[PDB]
């Protein structure tokens, strides 16, 4: 399991203005929130036979073609796919933190989140020290899924060109190109239909 | 081990320029000389007590307080303490690497890292689902020790006005507020002495 070179799509999903609910919204409620929040996501990652890599703050890391082998377009259907599932749960989600006055109500807005999706080459395997490893993707090709997710509209799912090889031309809203931070070369950016 | 309210100290050191030297460098050398710097940095980590929170790319998050109790000073004492063992374990490791010409050669420069320190209420337990948990913090404290490793220059320390509390004056090398991304109000920061 140790590092090596692999083709593999990162999917990165990032709560909108977390900051701001995190601070309008006791402690006890922000943990359970949260904790109910990454428990459906979560679901939506494994359900899609993703690899859940990480959480980060209020963000999401998952990983398709890794641990386990996965075709290039199986990747790509799988981690779509959770996308788009994602936003399903989240509006039931908001629905019952609405009747419980969780979101909606005071300051805090019903919850949003950003997706980025990018498919390229990784070192992937167990990365840090006898005492504490994990599992994980290193490079470019995780910088970029990233800053997908941080250039992306709320509740909206962007994607490299590498990854709208695979996807419908009917399901492609936008086709643009950005610069993200870390990257030399401007990067195509697609964003794609959310629903199912 | 439930998500609560609790003082802790976070400590966040990232590699200067990875992404370049993740480039320059062969996936096999990039994954070796990561999990040799992982390696040292976490054990630097857990001599001085401190808790190894996750990595997050080329850089390590640690937590001083959290999940066992430790009062606020030696929180500070031994984050502190943590980071300049860092450097030192740094420059022993980069002689390695110089005479393995995995760095200084060709145009992959000696490692550097920039670390950030800073101390205030968390919402400090275990956050995802039944399936897949990790024991973390959340809230603006977080984001203000990555925001002041994100500011300060390679191979530096900085820390806010809570730990430069406990800090002797003389340690002190430069006290300045800072605009830090996601925080209103400007933090007042403080960049420490490097040296043990
Ligand atoms: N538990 C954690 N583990 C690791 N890094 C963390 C962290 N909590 C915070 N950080 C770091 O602090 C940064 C900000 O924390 P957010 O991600 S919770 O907040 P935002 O999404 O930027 O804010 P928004 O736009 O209002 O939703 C993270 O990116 C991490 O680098
Ligand atoms: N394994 C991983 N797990 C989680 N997030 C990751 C990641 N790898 C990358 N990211 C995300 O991608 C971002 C950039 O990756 P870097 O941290 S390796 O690179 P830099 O330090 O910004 O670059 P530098 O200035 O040249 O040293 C991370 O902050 C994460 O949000
Ligand atoms: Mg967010
Ligand atoms: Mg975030
Ligand atoms: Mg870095
Ligand atoms: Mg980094």
């Amino acid at each position: 399991l140790r590092p090596e070179p692999r083709l593999i799509t990162i999917l990165f999903s990032d709560i909108v203005g977390f900051t701001r609910m995190s601070n309008a919204l006791q402690s006890q409620g922000v943990a359970e929130l949260l904790n109910e929040y990454l428990g459906e996501m979560t679901r939506a990652v494994f359900e899609n036979q993703g690899t859940v890599d990480k959480f980060v703050g209020d963000a999401i890391m998952a990983l398709y073609g890794a641990p386990e082998e996965m075709s290039p377009s199986e990747q790509v259907r799988r981690a779509i796919a959770t996308a788009r599932q994602m936003l399903v749960a989240l509006e039931k989600l908001n629905q019952g933190w609405q009747e419980r006055g969780l979101v909606g109500r005071n300051e805090v807005p019903p919850v949003r989140f950003r997706c980025g999706i990018h498919q390229g080459m990784a070192v992937v395997g167990l990365f840090g020290s006898q005492e504490r490893s994990d599992f994980t993707a290193i490079g470019p090709s995780v910088n970029i899924a990233a800053r997908l997710q941080e250039a992306t509209a709320p509740n909206s799912i962007m994607v490299s060109a590498m990854v709208a090889q695979y996807v419908p031309d009917e399901e492609i809203i936008k086709r643009e190109f950005l610069e993200l931070k870390g990257i030399d070369e401007p990067v195509m950016t697609c964003v794609i239909n959310p629903n199912m």
